[PDB]
């Protein structure tokens, strides 16, 4: 017709729509249809509700980004097509991760495919406000604590911070990481471990997610990740506690590292990475040339001229293993390494908070428990580790 590509995502900020933007120009490139279907929302539970329609429709789409434990639901509903020509072609096995292809796979065959890898914990730092403030980037959590208080005596935002489910549930996952470890956070979040999950290390995360609180602005409720991020860029605020496409809007803003702003990370979980892959699952078509459309998609994700500006564009890094690095910036460059330094131990692990760790149901009930215990400055952390287990147990 030519063929159109419809793709199911959130990348919406004006970062993220940047990095998409690379993609449709390679779509258009190749001679198909762009016709995106992004529903923002950050995190993606309002493009769910669309997919949640748009997946029993009739017009499903060619691609929607689905992640994690979520891509066995949709593999075993036989609505995703398997990619095995496309797969042995392009070498996917060789090209990535196994970390990352066996997600991709349901029964043997890869019905997804990554474009990213994404590190959800770092911490944001701008360096202006830090020395306006006389204060430390902070490599431990009573760090943290002092240049908050640093920030506050400044008249700056200590802490920039959206009040929306899982945006807390990044920073909650972060301490719980940076506290418990890896192996103690495999085991709450991969594993469900009761003992864990309701022992005194958790409750010791709920008590300092607690006192961040009382650092955060009283009225974030309903905002915006990009809008805490931007209360950084504009030096209104000290740090930001998020994932590395918040890196999308320095870059879209025109800003440099060092200068502009600094990436650690988040304090304690030096040697750990929770990773975020972002992928597109592909669903069966009826039309030949949408089919097509769907086909060139499939090779374009991982060519590694888009790899590069889509990541560059993205904040990630890019998925493809055989890169050459030295076209992204130092930021991108600290996450390749910090990512193959985990790697090499059980430092790498899976976010919670961005769908890789457990399944939606699962996560939903930790959102809840966390935002429930967030926003009630009086609750009990030996309660809230109650119901953590309670309300997992309950969603399986
Ligand atoms: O919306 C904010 C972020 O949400 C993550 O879950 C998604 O994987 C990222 O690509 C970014 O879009």
């Amino acid at each position: 017709n030519p063929g159109t590509v419809d793709v199911l995502h959130w990348w919406t900020s004006g970062g993220e729509a940047k990095a998409v933007e690379t993609l449709k120009q390679q779509i258009q490139k190749d001679g198909f249809i762009w016709k995106d279907n992004a529903v923002a929302g950050g995190g993606g539970a309002a493009a769910m509700t669309v997919l949640k329609t748009r997946a029993i429709s009739g017009n499903p789409p060619s691609a929607a980004q689905i992640k994690g434990p979520d891509i066995q639901e949709w593999g075993a509903l036989g609505l995703l097509t398997e990619l095995d020509d496309v797969a042995a072609a392009n070498k996917w096995d060789d090209l990535l991760p196994r970390q990352v292809a066996d997600i991709m796979k349901y029964d043997g065959h890869y019905v997804a495919v990554p474009v990213n890898i994404h590190r959800v914990n770092w911490l944001w730092i701008n360096p202006q406000v830090f020395d306006k403030a006389g204060a430390k980037v902070p490599t431990t959590l009573d760090e943290l604590f002092a240049a908050a208080d640093k920030l506050k005596a400044a008249g700056f935002i200590p802490l920039a911070h959206g009040g929306q489910p899982w945006q807390d549930s990044t920073v909650f996952e972060d301490l719980v990481l940076s506290i418990l470890g890896p192996k103690g956070y495999h085991a709450a979040f991969v594993d469900l471990d009761e003992k864990t999950l309701t022992g005194p290390q958790m409750t010791e995360a709920f008590a300092t997610l607690k006192r961040l609180g009382t650092y955060m602005d009283p009225n974030r409720a309903g905002r915006d990740w990009n809008i805490a991020a931007a209360e950084v860029i504009n030096g209104k605020a000290g740090m930001q506690i998020m994932g590395d496409w918040a890196k999308s809007e320095w870059s879209a803003a025109g800003k440099v590292a060092g200068k502009d702003y600094q990436c650690v990370a988040f304090p304690g979980t030096q040697g750990s990475f929770a990773y975020n892959i972002d992928s597109l699952a592909m669903f069966k078509l009826k039309d030949a040339n949408d089919i097509k459309a769907q086909n060139d998609l499939a090779k374009v994700a991982l060519e590694p001229e888009f790899q590069t500006v889509f990541n560059q564009n993205k904040g990630s890094l890019p998925v493809r293993q055989d890169m050459d690095m030295s076209k992204f910036d130092a930021c991108t460059q600290k996450s390749a390494a910090d990512f193959k330094e985990a790697a090499k131990g059980d430092g790498l692990q899976p976010s919670m908070a961005h769908n890789m760790a457990t399944t939606l149901a699962v996560q939903g009930a930790i959102f809840d428990v966390v935002t429930n215990f967030l926003n009630d400055p009086q609750a009990e952390p030996a309660t809230a580790v109650k119901q953590l287990n309670a309300a997992i147990k309950a969603a399986r």
